[PDB]
């Protein structure tokens, strides 16, 4: 048993295993939106690097976890990440539709992941999901939301390529 | 009878509490319709921001009434604060045509105790409500009626999106 | 059902709109003792900027419910605020009394709500009211009993006036 | 009962006190090691900074703890502190495993803490203690572990004196 | 045939999707490397740092093949990127001549994909690849040659935690 | 015997170990005053901080002999520091009055480890005592005297809020 290792569960420990593998997933699905949107055919640049940084985010999520790992004493066993589930994602309302649910996902994931912690009165570790990871996706899911709704607002064509340039910085 | 107290009539005194709760009703409809256009599901910042400040501004409003009936040697008699009419408040348009029902009323009552303070001979009084009341309620009244007529002109969909980034700072 | 919900009891939905009136009551409680201190027959000026600034505090308080209430999906229905149960509060001891039972009654309901999040397993809304709210809750319930002793210590006269100036800022 | 008492249980109350004691003896322990390493036939100046650190962090963790206690309305009770178990503590990797086996022991009585938090519904308690102590022992508890790694990697004699430069800043 | 086709050849184009996943593979091979190295019974951090650079690196090597596929009109399929063949990685050595046989993989890979633009005459994209890959592998190996050199050099023990002071910045 | 051991006598030795004990002592006093007016019931926040800073003192003054023992040659053993005779210290001018007692033994204390010093003809030891020691204690105890004359002059309840203010700080 590893120096650190103090009131964590094994099943805790294979918990942040999926978590990783899932973050890493989402990470992977928006980077693929990215670069869609990228597409000479499509050319939003906007919603490009909305989901570059978001891509981003995720691999963060995902490195956050595998350190987490670490500092309780598991250890990090990675997966294949599978490719996203489309190889291309629509207009700007599809993909912030695709992003809501993804997200939406993960929350629950962040909520089974905190149960288990529970049952195991890990409590560090539901006070590391709640901080670190339970309020940002309260808050990512609404904007992305409002999103939903202005996309919806603008309709399409020139009303998207204005949504491109001024709600996406 | 009060330290200060002269040429202050218990009409006036009367009116400048019941002022007090309308700018307080006032406040807390525009405190409404600030969090109204902060809903997921209507999500237009501008107008979320816009109505903010002039929630903000009637609390001035009504403070600045207190602040003044301590300086006369009145005294504040506070009563309840009715909830809004409304829950929700519609488009854009729709809300800034109920703030413009709502400013017209508050003009009016101002209007009204004015009145009250002309027939006591408050000279002082008169000059208080026509600098820091009267000038602003004109003010006011004429940028929501431009803001109509501009919403009108927007219509609705992308143009009440723009209008919200545009004009709404 | 709205776009963010996930989690989310009705319950929980309901508390937060009936807590969102408890800090605009407390809000207006403050309001009320404030300019009561601005009373030329009080003339207590740090009472009075220190009630001011609980009060917009606590306007403050109530509007974080409101937006976390839309983040989470719920919707804000307002009610009336009642009128403070007093329209003058004695001396600085006697308002800052009267202070520590309204706090302490504002802290019961937040563990109250707290209680119903548990229950239906709000993880994210149990860390909030933890976050910002149940702490500063804590700190303010110490300082007002600090202020009682110290307002008992200086007597009367010359002893509320040197609290006035010296605790208050 | 004190003024700011509230869902404040006496068996908290009174964990806190001694975890108070708890505290000031580890803080005490990590003073001996200071200065242990300062002796001439000892002369490691790194562990002797790392170790003072330590113990005035272990201070700085009990006097919070005495704040809190006052602030929820709690009354401190000191304790003897006893001298801690050695008189001179070996290598530097002794007293590397030494302060590991102290680390975990201080978060086991924490956990213990909190369990005596949880079963009173002591909700703010329990924030208090995940945000301002368990993290902090779950990034300690690691950091010694690296040490303790590094100690052994490097071996006795020069690597002991090299480690002293290069990982004790 | 989108708008910017021109002397692009769909085996070149196919060729970048699967060089794509390649450099992503490589990616989380260094993700995993540097996780390794930040576990508690290895906490070499030089290590750790040096191949989450490397791991980031990859990542950019897979988004300017994304980039540059869009740019001459193909289309990126992404597929699963697997995970790395080891859990764990050694010693610094051992991780060290892992990473020089994954760089002289993908140099091989990269040559092999000019071969594949050559054939076709793709004038452009062979010196995309001489300019922004096949410098950087040439350099990455020649400087990963150095570092088993010292590491061997240094011995383990000691000589492996010198050398990741001092060595990798 | 020790490398720097030199005109150092055992019993010199001896006597800097339970000075060193009697240093924490008094630290520990210091704190146990300084949070006793930390209470809620108590509320001086001048006496608090005085009385932290004074037990930050005591806790380096042990440290400083410490340090010496190790200069000499000697070895420091450490005993059990009591608790303080008291848990609470009653009012402003009871702490001052206890304090003065406290310092008063430690000085005599310092002064009977002088004679030691003296006897085994260590010139040395007796010139850091009275240079680090023996003047500093006559400095304290001046101005604690000092205190507690104004501390009888201001009398009871705002007298002592007014010394709190503007003598301690
Ligand atoms: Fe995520
Ligand atoms: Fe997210
Ligand atoms: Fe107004
Ligand atoms: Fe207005
Ligand atoms: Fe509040
Ligand atoms: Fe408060
Ligand atoms: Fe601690
Ligand atoms: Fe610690
Ligand atoms: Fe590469
Ligand atoms: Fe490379
Ligand atoms: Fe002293
Ligand atoms: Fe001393």
């Amino acid at each position: 048993e590893s120096q650190p290792r103090q009131n964590f569960h094994v099943e805790t420990e294979a918990g942040i295993n999926r978590q990783i593998n899932l973050e890493l997933y989402a990470c992977y699905c928006y980077q693929s939106m990215s670069f869609y949107f990228d597409r000479d055919d499509v050319a939003l640049p906007g919603f490009t690097k909305y989901f570059k940084e978001k891509s981003d985010e995720e691999r963060e999520h995902a490195e956050k976890f595998m350190k987490y790992q670490n500092k309780r004493g598991g250890r990090i066993v990675l997966q294949d990440v599978k490719k996203p589930d489309r190889d291309e994602w629509g207009t700007g309302l599809d993909a912030m539709q695709a992003s809501l649910s993804l997200e939406k996902n993960v929350n629950q994931a962040l909520l089974d992941l905190h149960t288990v912690g529970d049952k195991h009165g890990d409590k560090q570790f539901m006070d590391f999901l709640e901080s670190d990871y339970l309020e940002e996706q309260v808050e990512d899911i609404k904007k992305i939301s409002d999103h939903i709704t202005n996309l919806k607002r603008v309709g399409s064509g020139l009303g998207e390529y204005m949504f491109d340039k001024k709600s996406l910085d």
